[PDB]
């Protein structure tokens, strides 16, 4: 297929097909997830219904509630391409599509957030918290169904990561190994961060509390940062300051 | 039932019956967990025992172990009545009841860990390891059984919580999201901090060393504290000095 | 057996027998682990590949795996028999073999990384992917295959530990709890950290970049790591300088 995602979806197909015909032990897996479907949406449902699947929650039914999803949503369908380019682009340890789609958890929990975040949407708060606490278990990724996340979002080393229910991340952002987007434990309200488009925030930061970090800006690993980051500035520190 | 305890299972059971009526993907689970029992402690047992069973540990022994401790021990069922009133009193995310006992890792985590610390006190020290594995593995919280913790306590984003072997935290006690009340790497001996009652430790904070942290007090967010910090008086930075 | 590891493996089945009398929980699980083997390979190799499978992955396809890499090659049972000393010698809580063999995290995910590492130098990139994912998803720990890793290696509170691609540690290092020898979020080439022999590695330290940490030298708690640290030289502090 000719478009942007029909491409895509034909790069994975073309990946697998080669990883299954090098490796026996994978073959059947790989077939069953990717080969034998013509979707990323099918695919990445099949994906998604497997590895989140619990004995409160069949694999087939989370296989129907994603693919439901993808189906009548064309927005979650644009953000999975999107996140798939962005971390065929900005990975640093340049992962290809077919395994970004398979082994990336921070993709992976990313895409199953969405559709939380859409049940959540939808008057379904009990599932989406269901789905969410899967989603930690499975992928250690913590996103509150509540939180707002654009798309083109990069992870690197998604174990720990913590999205908390009232931030609000942009487009194009990348957030590295054990980033926390939380609060500094007072009691309700608007408390988390505000993360605007193609942010940069570097391995074991803390961004705690409801202030605004400026589109275009970067964190510097290690930072706690408590103010407000100016656009396309670099804020580094523990507390962090404005360089 | 007019007692505390009976009060907030009733508010259990009102709640899970709601969300039943409301989500018919979870109504079986909130069922067989909540709706079919007449107890908090066979509920959380129950809960418990599927949460953590591996193929090593039957969810029906888990459940027997968990269920025994709970109906023997009446300090036990003290703590998780209070340690689900903290949750309900100072979570900033403000979670119910029912929510606090399902979806809780900490909550939960907590709880079961009071059974490893029995078991470990009774002499069944590989079973509390054990049992200590599963709880790290499921809930992402690291207490060795050994740990004395008090009631009250409220976790925020419970994962990558470690709690070393000799260390104590006193009642009331809130320990936020990736914090470590670990040692030096020095061999042996008492070597992990001693937490006052009603202490909040913020998120990313490592308390190294056998040291005291004194009632009342606050960690910042980020903190490397090596020394005494004294009552009601706070904690930041790194390395960590008195404000 | 009177030689190194004969004896390492004598213990660990003594250890394992007297468990397994005190504990009629664990009993039948310490047989078929340990007490029903006559070698170290042959039970670490059964363990892992218990805790390994999935549904993708066979318990008994993962045990032969494990089996066949360790019986073929001499310097993966040299290492695995270094670690087990170097926990027992080094290891805080005073870990015994048999107890470092079962539960010690670190230790399984450092063996089974040292498969995923061969089978990445042998052309079997696909799988030794899917391991690692295995190995990061059970026992919270992030080792790229690629990754070259000396023996004696010690962990503490291996949750959360991230080793990149293009890293390189040394023989009988420290690393404990939530460090992190990552990179940047540069794209591409070498951009991971060197480990010299015997550094001791503090928790929550973080050291980005390629850079070297000079054998022998310390990295204090909570560093940020982002410069060179000479050979037998304490770096402490975000950022962090030489004491």
């Amino acid at each position: 297929a000719p478009d942007e995602e029909g491409w895509v979806w034909g790069q994975i197909k073309a990946e697998a097909r080669r990883d299954a015909e090098s490796e026996p032990a994978l073959a059947s897996y790989l077939y069953s997830t990717i080969l034998s479907h013509s979707s990323l949406e099918r695919s990445l449902s099949f994906h998604l219904g497997n590895k989140l699947c619990s004995s409160t929650l069949l694999s087939t039914l989370l296989y129907d509630l994603f693919l439901n999803a993808f189906s009548s949503d064309p927005s979650l369908r644009s953000a999975a391409v999107a996140d798939l380019r962005a971390a065929r682009e900005r990975d640093p340890a340049c992962v290809s599509y077919s395994h970004c789609l398979l082994n990336y958890k921070g993709f992976l929990a990313c895409q199953a957030h969405r559709v939380a975040h859409l049940l959540w949407r939808q008057s379904r708060r009990p599932l989406a918290l269901a789905l969410h606490s899967r989603i930690a278990n499975v992928f250690a990724v913590d996103i509150h169904p509540a939180a707002r996340i654009g798309k083109g979002i990069l992870f690197d080393h998604a174990t720990g990561v913590v999205v908390g229910e009232t931030a609000v991340i942009g487009n194009n952002v990348s957030i590295l190994h054990h980033v926390t987007l939380g609060g500094t434990g007072k009691v309700g309200g608007d408390r988390h961060p505000k993360i605007g488009d193609g942010v940069l925030i570097g391995a074991g930061a803390t961004i705690l509390g409801n202030i605004k970090i400026g589109e275009g800006a970067k964190v510097g690993a290690g930072s706690v940062v408590l103010i407000d980051v100016p656009p396309r500035t670099t804020a580094v520190g523990n507390p962090a300051r404005l360089v």
